[PDB]
DNA sequence: TTTCGTCGCCCACGCTTTTTTTTTTTT
């Protein structure tokens, strides 16, 4: 995550760097990942200047066929934040993978928010316990953030109550556009420190409301595609683990409320089901590296256990 | 908290403010909540000055990344409107919470409207009962709004009828769009006043007959979702606690709340009420992000919810 | 009851009013209380006209909210037709509450049906009401019972007891139009109450079959939605009646449809001899108890 | 030293939504 000032020393002046920063490119990776057609619509950058900055950005960010034994080593070195439950972290063959998107969908009262709250504390656990030793981004679009759960999880894990709530940074999206701006601000502020997680609670819930009718289906899917592409860019350029949450719909018998856009974009999906009492069930979905099966986890006072 | 007028103090000419208010944006926070898609939809407001409506309003609200310590400090500010029972209080850990939606569902005679009446009384009461201050907003379609029960509940709490029944409203229109329109109007009603509880009992009772048959289900569910979302906006913007009771359907494949998968997610708290013995009922916390899976027996009496 | 000439003299002056009257939902309260979908299939296709009529006919008793004391006073002067017995002066808190939706069950054709051929004591007494109804789904209405009951009190008149009580209904799709057209004479003259004898008694006589049960339940939901609309708009006390099912797992026909579309339901049981013990059920402001009724050849009371 | 002319050419698809609804007594 090299800051945007890295290319400032090489060619690009301060004015252009400021224009990029106000555009939303707070890192060299964000500039390098964007196409040439996107570094043109932002005023203040010429076409030749755009090609120049693209060349300089590509000088540091690795692209193309370079080496893949190193990438296999990197995949073996994936952080794999643990869920906190012995069956959820085993069904996922380690837990939530980092650098990808882990959508979880269920009917209701299925433990999606409970899992997010547990992960917001477990991402601060060292690699010995399973985590990333970093902060926790919490984009919460339902007003469903209860720090008491985080304190309970921390006291279960024997961590300081003040530390976990100091690490966790919280923001609430009020619409889809504001969700995108919140994502941009998160990208801006994720370079100043290390963030081991990024939670988008009900990543597609305001889409169900803001876009009404069939006439807005294409625009809604395009906006959701842009949002998921931005989330993927955050996942690669930062190495964070994005655990987004999805709702469910009935086939007029359940299916995630996102179309094929979110089905393809989401690297992993989890189907959460209500079991008996406090226990629930989790099933893998659309995971290219995981089998299809079920799990067995419970919602205790200490987040998610068994 | 603050009026819409501040927007025209920032440098937008009053005609644009009146156009924004005509669409329903009776507060600066409300217009900030809506995205640019809902701002371009206002007639006479194009993409021009849209930034002057978005970022100028956003400069007056946080709309950013706080810390969890600050949110936990704000968590003490919550009023936590209190019920009438001590066991029920232990169930909800102090009572229903401020700025959230509680949906209570069950069969007939499960104490729903009694809970609504008692909660509105505690909202029209000092902090000693559990609610800070504010009027009680009623939105009745099922028809159980009998001010006889309001008068009866007023005797136990020792409040004169002049200052309680004149402080509570009523809904006359039995239409799905009527509740949304009346809540948009209650927005401007409450921006000039203070409110603590907002009750919409027939949250999904209207949709059982308004949209009948498979084929019209989708439009019904988009309508319900839009109503729920603007209800959540109203709850958050003014820190009001919302109650929305629900009906049940028997699974013929055994009672399930109606309008599922749309009201299930939106309702941040769900209370499942069962009939017990005599007149006592049992309230179980169906859905909650903080409260456990507990059950509390209460006994509706003349005083109120009772225990 | 607001049959004001404003409904036709407003900005809308065209065939739209006559289309609305012919569609079966007339009077102004058929507009501001009706969804937009109903104003689609009616003859005359204009979505702009829907909101035009809505704007021009939403100017009624406060619909842009109100205060609860304004109609709390209105329901302090409410009729509240007292029951035809002096034993229920403690229970029921007076009489049959007007503007509510009371439900009776426990019997098939006797019992609660007798409670249809009685009461109206407040109607006879002071002015006053002097009005009563009768609807049916599968019933055996007998006006001689009304004659005998009125003769018990000081209401000795004969013709005044007639020309009000409907006595029709055998098949659901037959009395669909009956409950549609009730308003056609309900607004011409003011009116007190409305019993629906054997209402939605056994829909499985015609609306029968698995898979069909859902459509049946939608039909009942529509019917009591209209019934609630009429009860609240005209300020009348409606009495729905059903029959038991003998649970094999003491409940009435209707399931969760009429269960969530009533106000003051109350079970009717059998006592000793002519004693018809009348227990109570869900009610916003009535403590649970059991009443004591009696039926005799003269009528219901004692 | 002199003195302007003269139009042609089409491309190219995107996007799912949404649950309802209880009968029925034997011996
Ligand atoms: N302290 C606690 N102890 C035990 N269980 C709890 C506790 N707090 C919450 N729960 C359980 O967690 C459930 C809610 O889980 P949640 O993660 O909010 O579901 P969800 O699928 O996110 N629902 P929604 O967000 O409305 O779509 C509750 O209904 C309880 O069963
Ligand atoms: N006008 C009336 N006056 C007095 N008694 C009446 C009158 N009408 C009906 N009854 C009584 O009601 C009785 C009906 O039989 P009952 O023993 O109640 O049958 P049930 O099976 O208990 N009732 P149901 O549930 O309607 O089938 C008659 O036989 C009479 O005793
Ligand atoms: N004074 C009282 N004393 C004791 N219990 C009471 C009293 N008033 C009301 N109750 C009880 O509280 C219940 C509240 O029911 P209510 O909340 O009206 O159900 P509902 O689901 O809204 N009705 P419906 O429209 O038929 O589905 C009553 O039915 C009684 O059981
Ligand atoms: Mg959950
Ligand atoms: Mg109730
Ligand atoms: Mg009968």
């Amino acid at each position: 995550p090299q800051p945007i000032s890295r290319l400032e020393q090489c060619g690009i002046n301060a004015n252009d760097v400021k224009k990029l920063e106000e555009a939303g490119y707070h890192t060299v990776e964000a500039v390098a990942y964007a196409p040439k057609k996107e570094l043109i619509n932002i005023k203040g950058i010429s076409e030749a200047k755009a090609d120049k900055i693209l060349t300089e950005a590509a000088k540091l960010v690795p692209m193309g066929f370079t080496t893949a034994t190193e990438f296999h080593q990197r995949r073996s070195e994936i952080i794999q934040i643990t869920t906190g439950s012995k069956e959820l972290d085993k069904l996922l063959q380690g837990g939530i993978e980092t650098g990808s998107i882990t959508e979880m969908f269920g009917e209701f009262r299925t433990g999606k928010t409970q899992i997010c709250h547990t992960l917001a504390v477990t991402c601060q656990l060292p690699i010995d316990r399973g985590g990333g030793e970093g902060k926790a981004m919490y984009i919460d679009t339902e007003g469903t953030f209860r720090p008491e759960r985080l304190l309970a999880v921390a006291e279960r894990y024997g961590l300081s109550g003040s530390d976990v709530l100091d690490n966790v940074a919280y923001a609430r999206g009020f619409n889809t556009d504001h969700q995108t701006q919140l994502l941009y601000q998160a990208e801006d502020m994720m370079v100043e420190s290390r963030y081991a997680l990024l939670i988008v609670d009900s990543a597609t819930a305001l889409y169900r409301t803001d876009y009404s009718g069939r006439g807005e289906l294409s625009a809604r899917q395009m906006h959701l595609a842009r949002f998921l592409r931005m989330l993927l860019r955050l996942a690669d350029e930062f190495g964070v683990a994005v655990v987004i949450t999805n709702q469910v719909v009935a086939q007029v018998p359940k299916k995630p409320i996102g179309g094929n856009i979110i089905a393809h974009a989401s690297t992993t999906r989890l189907y959460l089901r209500k079991g008996r009492g406090e226990t629930r069930i989790c099933k893998i979905y659309d995971s290219p590296c995981l089998p299809e099966a079920e799990a067995m986890f419970a919602i205790n006072a200490d987040g998610v256990g068994d």
